């Protein structure tokens, strides 16, 4: 599989330069799902020209892609190497130059990821992990923090594409309990992918989100466990990476104190 | 004032220096009026830098500093020419590792900022402005963005240091009301001046909060104006830079249509 991750990380390289070039013209936003869930014109040919490349070397693999879902495929994982693809995770950040947008790869064989690769290129930071090889940083190897006490953890999450009343309340209410128990802080930076590579990093302590899909989250969720991170189901459970719901955090003591403290969100599975 | 600020800039890009290897090394972390309060001994050594250095330089010159005001100095702004300084904003972001800390300098006379800089040093971003002269970063032209809907707006703010119940349920309430407009999304980079900074740029569109002090806004007010921006109170009256109250936004329509939406919380002024 190194040969398709060595050739991953130059597809992240290449589309990353195209999503870069665009985010400084003008652009056509288009509405998908709501008037707040957008897509413009660089997704669709991103996604279009990742695809194509791989489909080309590697013609038995299988893919999941979001705008592909969005134009009638469907997200469902089998054990074929399948490449799971966001290709520009953060949109909105993208629609409105707020300088966090990812180019997101994550490859999975027998249902389970075998490497990942993020590449932030507003930052020229390009996060890459194996599965037992380690996670990187423009080729230097990034290691979790070591807190296990949450009144001093400092936590990332998003508020989320959802404007339900009732989905927004409970949204909120998570945060509140969370903030009020007390922890450090919250930090939002605008994509999930970026939002837990700063977990490897070390930058923040823990990560959870629920309402993400399974390609917002699939290439970073072996870059946070290869940095000796752990990824969790909110009822504390093990990670289901089509459920809709993720706790990435340094160790499994944050992830249960967060697990714990946070009620769940019903939502449809990417898989139903 | 030229001179002051040539000055200025040279201080605040050496401190961002000492910030910035400070960072990478363990930290002893204080704290002052609660458990989320932090201070380390970088923010006090740095501010006492810079106030050295000012008035070896500028005697007659008055100063209005974080640290210093907690060893009990006043914040009372006069109209003698006044050097206003964060030595770092972003402390819970520094104490974490969190990529995103300030080094803040404004500079009134008469009570009126004539000068800002902000030096964003992990990321390398010098910005500075002067009255009638422009706001740039590292060199380089800075504009707000064209916004006047609100429905299509990215807002930024920050939870803020309080735990009082009563003024997070208020600060989460304000969150709803605005989420809920509703406007594209909500950030937080973790430092007041960074997100204004960030408005300057055109990369958000407006941040609002209540209970920044008069040291985390003086250096980055006059860089959002300066890129065509405005500051405002969350009254909807005019920018009292001691009131711990703060809009800046790309225009008076959004300004006035944030205010509109979000409600008052009782606050200690500065100068009080
Ligand atoms: O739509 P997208 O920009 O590709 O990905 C979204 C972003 O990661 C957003 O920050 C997160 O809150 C959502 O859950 C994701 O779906
Ligand atoms: O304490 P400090 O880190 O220097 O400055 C703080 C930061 O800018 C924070 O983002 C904001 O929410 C607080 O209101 C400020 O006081
Ligand atoms: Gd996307
Ligand atoms: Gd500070």
């Amino acid at each position: 599989w190194q040969e398709c991750m060595d050739y991953a990380v130059t597809l992240a390289r290449q589309a990353g330069e195209v999503v870069c070039e665009a985010i400084k013209n003008e652009m056509n936003v288009m509405l998908k799902s709501s008037p707040v869930d957008l897509v413009t014109a660089t997704d669709q040919k991103v996604e279009k020209m990742l695809i194509s490349s791989i489909k080309e070397k590697y013609p038995s693999h299988s893919f999941i892609g979001e705008e592909s879902v969005a134009a009638g495929e469907k997200s469902i994982l089998t054990d074929n190497p399948t490449w799971i693809i966001d290709p520009i995770d953060g949109t909105t950040n993208f629609v409105h130059r707020f300088p966090f947008v990812a180019v997101s790869i994550g490859f999975a064989v027998n249902k389970k990821i075998e490497f990942g690769v993020v590449y932030s290129c507003v930052e020229g930071k390009m996060y890459t992990a194996r599965k037992g090889k380690g996670a990187f940083c423009n080729g230097q190897k990034l290691q979790v923090s070591q807190q296990e006490d949450i009144t001093k953890s400092l936590l990332v999450t998003e508020l989320g594409s959802s404007r339900t009343p009732e989905t927004v309340r409970m949204v909120l209410s998570n945060m509140e309990k969370l903030f009020c128990i007390p922890v450090h802080g919250i930090r939002s930076v605008g994509t999930a992918a970026v939002n837990m590579c700063l977990v490897a990093t070390g930058g923040a302590d823990a990560y959870y989100e629920m309402g993400i899909h399974c390609w917002d989250v699939a290439g970073a969720g072996i870059i946070v466990t290869e940095a000796g991170g752990v990824l969790m189901d909110v009822t504390g459970g093990p990670f289901d990476l089509m459920s809709r719901r993720v706790i990435a955090a340094n160790n499994r003591i944050l992830a249960e104190r967060i697990a714990k403290e946070i009620q769940v969100i019903p939502l449809q599975r990417d898989d139903e």
